[PDB]
């Protein structure tokens, strides 16, 4: 509360942290549903379905233009990548499953990063 300081984490080297977490995610090889925006005008039902869509690229963009103001918001937009996959597709497509295997690959990752 007011004049009553919490202990907090250093988070000076968060930025870059994210940075290169993102940089592992991009390079992964099951990544390829999820570098670029989904085409909304190629892609039957997605604009309607998924309200907030979300891809490695305009994370990046947000991560390099100081947009996201905390790790966890980062986080947020990254699961939200995984949320809408799962929407979406089929758990045994190709892309459903490059989605739940990426985002057992972020969560390790963040947990190995920040806990
Ligand atoms: C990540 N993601 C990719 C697609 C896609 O590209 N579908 C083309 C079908 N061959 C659809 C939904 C989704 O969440």
């Amino acid at each position: 509360s007011m004049s009553v300081k919490k202990p907090k984490r250093d988070d000076s080297k968060d930025l870059a942290l994210c940075s290169m977490i993102l940089t592992e995610m991009e390079t992964h090889e099951d990544a390829w549903p999820f570098l670029l925006p989904v085409n909304l005008k190629l892609v039957p039902g997605y604009k309607k379905v998924i309200k907030k869509p979300m891809d490695f690229s305009t994370i990046r963009e947000k991560l390099s233009s100081g947009q996201y103001p905390n790790l966890e918001t980062f986080a947020l937009d990254v699961r939200l990548v995984f949320d809408n996959c799962e929407t979406f597709n089929e758990d045994d497509s190709d892309i459903g499953r490059a989605g739940h295997n990426m985002r057992k690959y972020f969560e390790k990752k963040w947990t190995d990063t920040f806990k």
